[PDB]
């Protein structure tokens, strides 16, 4: 009987960002940042021009939200604004209505995970008397950082004293999210018979809801080495280009509700098929 329309002024031109949603499928949504001003028009179009529209008021909202999926009918808002754009009365014609919120405070970075997403989103409510009707329209926002950051190159070591001393060398304890992790894998003492080598990036999430805390892993990406034994005196060039991988920045504390953190994960299997893992945490930002 109404269908609602959130337009965003110069919608067309806008920054869009691709984002993977709750059942792993990618879209596109319009992109912000904090402290940015959101502008649009909400559009009534009538399915019968003739008839009139009995309403008891018309709202848009700008809301930032965390939902916990142990405790989803919770809403965590953390920025709600509220503009009200027709007190009741009656609407016998289609039309639109303008609206701006400034200064918008959006200090998260979007994120869907495996027990929480945070999201921002705006919404249209034709309040009625029977049932209101609704219309959201999510938006993605991103937090920019900068580092200074110096040469100071990092070092990973698998160390069995009289047996194996592998060492990882590569060259930041951070990394934007299109920069490469440019290391060296060295061989320095090979006496365990090694079979497979990798190293892996692990996002690792951490949510709290209610008293429990919940934690939940995802191998990002996998990065195969060698095959078969390495000798002592070999050495293993890695170059890991984080733009082919579908990452966040680090984020700890999120209002005090979740974590995302990444790690670097280097990974031997023997000819016995025992493991040795070792990790680092690498911090994850985002460059404007």
């Amino acid at each position: 009987s109404v269908e609602v329309e959130i337009l965003l002024n110069d919608a067309e031109s806008r920054k869009r960002a691709e984002h993977k949603t709750e059942d792993g499928k990618k879209e596109k949504y319009f992109l912000f940042y904090d402290g940015e001003t959101v502008s649009g028009k909400v559009s009534l179009s009538l399915k019968n021009p003739n008839k009139r529209l009995e309403h008891q008021g018309i709202k848009i909202e700008f809301i930032g939200q965390i939902e916990l999926y142990y405790d989803r009918g919770n809403h965590h808002e953390f920025v709600s604004l509220v503009k009200d754009l027709a007190r009741p009365g009656e609407i016998t014609q289609s039309q639109a209505f303008d609206f701006e919120f400034t200064h918008v405070e959006k200090p998260y970075e979007s994120y869907t995970g495996q027990n929480v997403k945070l999201r921002y989103f705006l919404r249209a409510t034709i309040s009625r008397r029977l049932n209101d009707v609704v219309k959201e329209m999510d938006i993605v926002v991103h937090t920019l950082s900068t580092y200074p950051e110096l040469n100071s190159s990092i070092k990973m070591e698998v160390g069995i004293e009289d047996c194996l001393h592998i060492e990882f060398e590569y060259n930041k304890s951070k990394y934007h999210l299109k920069d490469v992790i440019v290391g060296k894998i060295y061989f320095l003492l090979v006496r365990i018979k090694i079979k497979h080598m990798e190293i892996d990036i692990i996002k690792r999430e951490t949510t709290g809801t209610g008293p429990n805390v919940y934690h939940e892993n995802d191998t990002i990406a996998k990065y195969e080495i060698m095959d078969g034994a390495p000798v002592r005196g070999e050495s293993i060039p890695i170059r890991l280009f984080l733009a082919g991988y579908e990452l966040t920045p680090t984020m700890r504390d999120i209002n005090k509700k979740f974590s995302v953190r990444y790690y670097l994960n280097l990974v031997l299997i023997d000819e016995e098929e025992r493991r040795y893992f070792k990790q680092q945490e690498v911090v994850l930002w985002r460059k404007g």
